[PDB]
């Protein structure tokens, strides 16, 4: 798959069964999504942006399915404006950025 | 190139001359950098990160230099902590995200 950049690069990906729309995003450290309930196992985490921080609950070795793959991952879930996808698994799956 | 995402993708670019370094980011709609004074033909923009808004002052048709390639884009100024290139500029560039 190639993704052009015209459009943001958008994708269905299902997170401990769950599907949820993600962006595919080379400039994110971490992977963040909202709406998803992961459970009791997490740690308190802060993740940060512009225009600030927000609180995060990070979770270690989710399953997510996505454009083809298996992959397990941390998911950090907050309120996030955006879900998205960030190196973490852009290089667990990988996917790479080409000129 | 291909960058492969175990690092960030960073990149040194030359805005109307003046080198600073650049995220190469498929999440962000918009490219915001820190540092350069571009002159007084811009415009006041309220911009949105995953934290809150930020203030910016919106530049058009901008001189860029980037990976041996020149293009002429939309570039806002305003305090980011990382100088981002988003989709306006690697869609000019001619850049996809591959898997
Ligand atoms: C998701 C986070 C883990 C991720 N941050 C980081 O990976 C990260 C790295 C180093 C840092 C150093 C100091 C402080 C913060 C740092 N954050 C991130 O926000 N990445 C940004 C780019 C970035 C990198 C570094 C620092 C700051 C910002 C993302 O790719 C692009 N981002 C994706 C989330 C949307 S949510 C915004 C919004 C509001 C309402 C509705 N819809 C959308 C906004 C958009 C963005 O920042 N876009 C620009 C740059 C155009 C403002």
């Amino acid at each position: 798959p190639q993704f052009s950049l015209w459009k943001r690069p958008v994708v269905t990906a299902y997170i401990e069964g769950q599907p949820v729309e993600v962006l595919l995003d080379t400039g994110a450290d971490d992977s963040i999504v909202a709406g998803i309930e992961l459970g009791n196992n997490y740690s308190p985490k802060i993740v940060g942006g512009i225009g600030g921080f927000i609180n995060t609950k990070e979770y270690k070795n989710v399953e997510i399915e996505v454009l083809n793959k298996k992959v397990r991952a941390t998911i950090m879930t907050g309120d996030t404006p955006i879900n998205i996808f960030g190196r973490n698994i852009l290089t667990a799956l990988g996917m790479s950025l080409n000129l």
